[PDB]
């Protein structure tokens, strides 16, 4: 598994897709598109 995950991203906002964190709501979902584009190892919206 090699899982490493611990308590929760002190923020509210959370990147479901490469573990990251954003103070403001309009930052996050901006850079979740950025996973809306190219072909990762874990399709979505499916
Ligand atoms: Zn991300």
């Amino acid at each position: 598994g090699s899982s490493g995950s611990s308590g929760t991203a002190e923020k509210p906002f959370r990147c479901d897709t490469c573990d990251k964190s954003f103070r403001q709501r309009s930052a996050l979902n901006s850079h979740r598109m950025i996973h809306t584009g190219e072909k990762p190892s874990g399709p979505s919206s499916g």
